[PDB]
């Protein structure tokens, strides 16, 4: 059981992430979860974080750049997230391979039917042949109430896609479309108020 | 001991690997030899040539973005360059760090004392691990020579121009070690010896 939970900036997947995971232990499953980007797992991870707080030159004004940081992020976890697979009975990861098509198509002001979206699909799933999640879960959430919380778990810094409203307001409709049209697999559409218990006896 | 041979399109860097292979084995060395990008090998290489083909969006209008895929390749190949260094007296790489920094800085119209070329060493050498060459082998050829003797980089002349220039000072200037420039003629036995 491969589950990927999905979101912008600020929708709170961690929490959601701990309830399911809560929920799910109670119902006798096993679980693990796994957070993308690898932060500190990954130089390719590391280099995109800090791509977007500005360094290393203009390699952030690419998307397609950005993307592929993020797939071979990825790539280098493909044997990861097999052992995990082996060792429970759910896999919950933090952000998945819908983040990229997401963010990607926002970046260039396309939707699902971009060449984007299309491009990552091949690249992640087809390519680099990363495990497709047989459920993707997506946290909708108030857009001004997500960037608040960038702006307030920060302030008390922000990278170059949290502070775009923006482009965190089209990433929101093109992961509202990717859910619709079931892109990469089976969606699930939840809000923050949503219910771990039923929420986990649906998914599994 | 490692060198790398460095070099632009069409420098002929393959045949002075095979001269200098053939003057250490004769002078008594094993000799292992490597090849950069590692065409085939690596996802971040091939996507990289992909995009030096049109391929891959806007991925190869980013210098860095280009830079990052031949260092994540490279990265890629560690464990085997540190393999080849434990059981080969002399290991010949055909491109190594240097051709980042060279083509980089070139795409950038930067020089060899710019911030591209820092930036490579900075990431590739520390970060990345990459073991340091003893030797930098440089082989040297004038933009006329190479115009004489096909991705979006081979078909730029300008800029395979401003990358040999940028060998040039890489060479003058020590980047990331010592250095010899040397010319398509240039005697395998007495290079040899020079380096051993
Ligand atoms: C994991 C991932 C994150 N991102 C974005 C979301 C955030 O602004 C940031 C780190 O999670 O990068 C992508 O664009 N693609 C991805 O594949
Ligand atoms: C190995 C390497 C090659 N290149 C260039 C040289 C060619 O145009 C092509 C393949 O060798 O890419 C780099 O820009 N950086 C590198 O690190």
């Amino acid at each position: 059981m491969l589950i990927a939970i999905e979101g912008v900036d600020g929708a709170g997947k961690r929490t959601l992430v701990e309830k399911l995971s809560g929920a799910f232990r109670a119902a006798g499953r096993s679980v693990a979860t796994l957070a993308f980007p690898r932060y500190g797992q990954s130089v390719a991870a590391d280099i995109a974080a800090e791509a977007l707080h500005g360094e290393h030159g203009d390699l952030a004004s690419s998307v397609y750049a950005m993307a592929t940081l993020f797939a071979l992020d990825r790539a280098g976890a493909v044997h990861t997230i097999q052992g995990l697979c082996r060792g429970y009975d759910v896999v919950i990861l933090d952000r998945y391979v819908a983040s990229n098509a997401a963010y990607s198509a926002a970046r260039l002001h396309e939707n699902a039917a971009g060449k984007a979206a299309a491009w990552v699909q091949r690249i992640e799933f087809a390519r680099l042949g990363l495990p497709k999640p047989d459920w993707q879960v997506l946290l909708a959430v108030s857009a001004e109430l997500a960037g608040e919380r960038s702006r307030g778990r920060a302030q008390r810094a922000r990278d170059n896609y949290e502070r775009d409203a923006e482009l965190q307001q089209r990433t929101g409709a093109v992961y509202a479309e990717l859910a619709a049209q079931g892109w990469g697999g089976r969606w699930l559409v939840v809000g923050a108020d949503v219910d771990p218990g039923r929420l986990a006896a649906t998914l599994a």
